RNA sequence: AAAAAAAAAAAACUAGAUACUAACACAUUUAAUUUUUUUUUGUU
């Protein structure tokens, strides 16, 4: 129910605001930080009305619309399962990865290629605990591009715990 | 070009520095009456 607000002039007082917003819509509150080391304002404010729908028209209605001292106002609006895997090959790119893991669970995010020890290892994100259970069911110690891969949970002491397995169902859920 | 959704000082010990509170108390106090204490030993 809050709108953000920026692009003030430091000499702009809450009086202000108040009385320029009120114009659009009832506003319930306004927080409109201070440096109290220097009793002087940043520049924004936070802008809170009684419900999303004024909200959403002051936010249309009062963008780039207004000049306060020629300065133009702005107003804008303001877990997962991840699979350590080691031994890979120099050969196979991050899509590769993709295509690899895609049969066995959709991806949340891209998988992350990185070098330990030379080492190539890589996290894959899963959107799922059983699908990523399927993914180190198959993949696990298996020979892919000529290499044998490692397929594990990554740490956090990894990923897969009973509280995981539950917080993550109910996520998904 | 951007936004940072509002909390930090201590504590303890030991000494030293300085304000302050409480119509606090400050020259009256003595004519009924308990510190008045002795191995009793004051005689028509």
């Amino acid at each position: 129910n809050t709108v953000y607000v920026g692009n003030i002039d430091p000499r702009i007082t809450k009086e202000q605001l108040y009385e320029l917003f009120i114009q659009i819509n009832p506003v319930l509150r306004i927080k409109y930080p201070k440096d109290k080391v220097l009793q002087a304002y940043q520049g924004y404010a936070f802008i809170e009305f009684y419900n999303q729908g004024d909200a959403q028209y002051a936010i249309k209605i009062m963008n780039n619309t207004v000049r306060l001292y020629d300065r133009l106002i702005k107003v804008r609006q303001v877990p997962i399962a991840k699979l350590f895997i080691k031994n890979l090959a120099d050969s196979i790119d991050s899509d590769q990865l993709v295509k690899i893991f895609n049969k066995f669970g959709k991806l949340i995010r891209e998988p992350e290629i990185f070098y330990l020890s030379k080492l190539k290892c890589a996290y894959v994100y899963f959107e799922d605990f059983e699908k990523a259970d399927l993914a180190i069911k198959s993949l696990n110690n298996q020979l892919v591009a000529n290499n044998r891969i490692t397929v594990d949970y990554a740490f956090k002491n990894g990923k897969g715990n009973a509280k995981y397995g539950d917080d993550v169902d109910r996520l998904l859920n």
